[PDB]
């Protein structure tokens, strides 16, 4: 039995809009969860943010959390703009509502829940978790049963 949970997520998409999926492993109590669903029109980036927020809103109490992804955008939100974002409000520079903000505002909610490490992958070099991730990811994506709700070509 593992003293940390384990989180490996990956994300996918055909087009831009187009159907994407995500795939996601959660090690909990001594439990192995796996999650993927395919999403009609969404972008590769809605579904890497998606694969993190499905796995840590599964998380019923407070956790020391290992989340590992090599998505470059996941790492540089958490990295370079979200610290940022929060105090200015959620917007850019030219004072505008921040991409994907329904996702980033919904994944801060969930990291603020838990104590996190977060391991950045090479794509090339992750565990077998992750290419896991990344082969449920994309059959999910061939066959799209949900609808992205917040996605925009716009804000």
């Amino acid at each position: 039995m593992l003293k940390q949970v384990e989180i490996f997520t990956d994300g996918s998409c055909l087009g831009n809009p187009g159907p994407g999926g995500y795939g996601a492993i959660l090690r909990y109590r001594g439990r192995e969860k796996t999650f993927s669903a395919g999403y009609t029109r969404t972008t590769n980036n809605r579904m890497e943010l998606m694969a993190a927020i499905v796995a840590l809103e599964a998380l019923k109490e407070h956790c020391e959390v290992i989340l590992s992804t090599d998505s470059q955008y996941v790492r540089q939100g958490i990295t370079q703009w979200i610290h940022n974002w929060k105090k200015r409000g959620w917007k850019t520079a030219d004072g505008k509502p921040v991409k994907n903000v329904d996702l980033w505002q919904r994944l801060d909610a969930a990291l603020g829940q838990h104590q996190i490490k977060w391991e950045w992958v090479k794509g090339h070099a992750g565990h077998p978790e992750n290419e896991r991730c990344d082969e449920l990811a994309r059959a999910a994506a061939m066959n799209p049963t949900l609808e992205d709700t917040g996605y925009q070509v716009e804000v």
